[PDB]
């Protein structure tokens, strides 16, 4: 069956590329208008991470967290704050936890910055990748990183 089952959960304010960075990792599919399910070999374990998206409830249990905001809407980056609060006060403190910036393929569009956003997931200690669920930029390694830092500290 699996070795480990690893609950990841994402949040993000309304509409910043929640679901499709779900479906884009869980099933290849990106829908242009809950709990999904993956099984990866990590550093050669079996991995089934259950990936929940949008409360105690929700969070408990959760092994690593995705924090996504909107390149393009620069008031969903500040909102990376709230969250992380809303995070940190519900999961184990040595949870895996990710900055991802999503819709980077709208490139001309972009009004948060990447030094911006490397400086403050430094201050605060996060991982840091731009993402497109639109045409699959850096999804996958993203969740394989995630994953793959917390086989590290389980180890
Ligand atoms: N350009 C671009 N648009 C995206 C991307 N991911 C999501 N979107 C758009 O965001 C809208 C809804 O995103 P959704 O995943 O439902 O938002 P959620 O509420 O955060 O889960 C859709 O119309 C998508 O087209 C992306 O990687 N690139
Ligand atoms: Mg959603």
């Amino acid at each position: 069956m699996y070795d480990y089952l690893f609950k990841l959960v994402l949040i993000g304010d309304s509409g910043v590329g929640k679901s499709n960075l779900l479906s884009r990792f869980t099933k290849n599919e990106f829908n242009l208008e809950e709990f999904a399910t993956k099984t990866t070999k990590v550093e050669g374990k079996v991995v089934k991470a259950q990936i929940w998206d949008t409360t105690s409830a929700y969070y408990r249990g959760a092994v690593g967290a995705l924090l996504i905001y909107d390149v393009t809407r620069h008031a969903t980056f500040e909102n990376a704050a709230r969250w992380l609060r809303e995070l940190r006060g519900h999961t184990d403190p040595n949870i895996v936890v990710m900055l991802i910036g999503n819709k980077c393929d709208l490139r001309h569009l972009v009004a948060v910055k990447t030094e911006e956003a490397k400086a403050f997931a430094e201050r605060e200690s996060l991982y840091f990748m731009e993402t497109s669920a639109l045409d699959a930029t850096n999804v996958e390694n993203a969740f394989t990183e995630v994953l793959t830092q917390i086989h590290k500290i389980v180890s």
